[PDB]
């Protein structure tokens, strides 16, 4: 059955941008719940052998909400890391600077897309089927995988992602998340070995 | 312009079911923000003279999300109170026991409807146009007023309504909310002077 992927870093590794408490709750409880619920939902269905990506790509209803949320969260943890942040270099940086004009202007628009997500949702930086870059905002457990797009970066805006550390100040959370982005991971997604399982 | 209604009780009046901190944030900040945004949104539009209820009933988009969230919150604060909880008596109790079988089974189903709201939303107990009782779950700022139904009771399940006190334990929040319900207010809505502003 599906399993909860260990955190790619220590629980206190992302301080002081995201507390250890936030990670314990967000990863140990919330993420875990989605995993548990997915494992209770797949038995006896046509999703019994499929892979996470496979399920979120063909499922709907409650199976989807949980499957997509598990993936979204695993992907999300990888988009972050200690001693990171900064900017992307190489082809990624060119794709961004060419699609958004500059990295600072990409952050501006990525921030607007995230913060402007009404309610529970996610902010995304994706690569379309034509290799072009694009921003997307999903609500709930919405995942770019279902539109054939390729996720390069994501930002969880569900209130539990930041309430402990920023309360209602969602913008201050997004701003501090920039200091944790794992551009190496984003780059890998951009063009190379895309994240799976 | 629209104003933020004072809390019907002290900020620490609902302890220990809902902390004073939760009320200061939920009411003083979140509730207030929806008010402030509504006031920036209505000027120059066709909602310039209307009432809160009028706006949430004929608006859409961002004007709606803010108008309905202001209403939902004001209504919500009234559905709670110190030295309350218990059960409804009279005609309300009859309508409940007749629609749900018993008050305990109504709580079961109301709880299921609330907790089962995926993401940000609200749990409701309404009275349809044919006087029958019904449960509803809205996402985001969804309000039963727009369906011509009559809200009797509501439970905010946006994570900010309980994260400070229960974190991811939404169920323990709903369970503690029952100890705060102001049934007199719910009764008023059931049949009589319905809430205004
Ligand atoms: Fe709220």
């Amino acid at each position: 059955a599906f399993e909860l992927p260990p955190l790619p870093y220590a629980h206190d590794a992302l301080q002081p941008h995201i507390s250890k408490e936030t990670l314990e709750f967000h990863h140990d409880k919330h993420h875990n719940t989605y995993v548990v619920n997915l494992n209770n939902l797949v038995p006896g269905t046509e999703f019994e052998g499929k892979t996470l990506e496979e399920i979120v790509k063909t499922s709907s209803g409650g199976i989807f909400n949980n499957a997509a949320q598990v993936w979204n969260h695993t992907f999300y943890w990888n988009c972050l890391s200690p001693n990171a942040g900064g900017q992307p270099t190489g082809a990624l940086a060119d794709a961004i600077n060419a699609a958004f004009g500059s990295f600072d202007k990409f952050k501006e628009e990525f921030t607007k897309t995230s913060v402007g997500t009404f309610g529970s949702g996610w902010g995304w930086l994706v690569k379309k089927a034509d290799g072009s870059l694009a921003l997307a905002s999903t609500i709930g457990a919405g995942c770019p995988l279902t539109i054939g797009d390729t996720p390069l970066l994501t930002c969880d805006v569900w209130e539990h992602a930041y309430y402990i550390d920023y309360r209602n100040l969602r913008p201050k959370y997004v701003e501090a998340f920039w200091n944790l982005v794992n551009w190496a991971f984003v780059a890998e997604q951009f063009e190379g070995k895309t994240y799976k399982v």
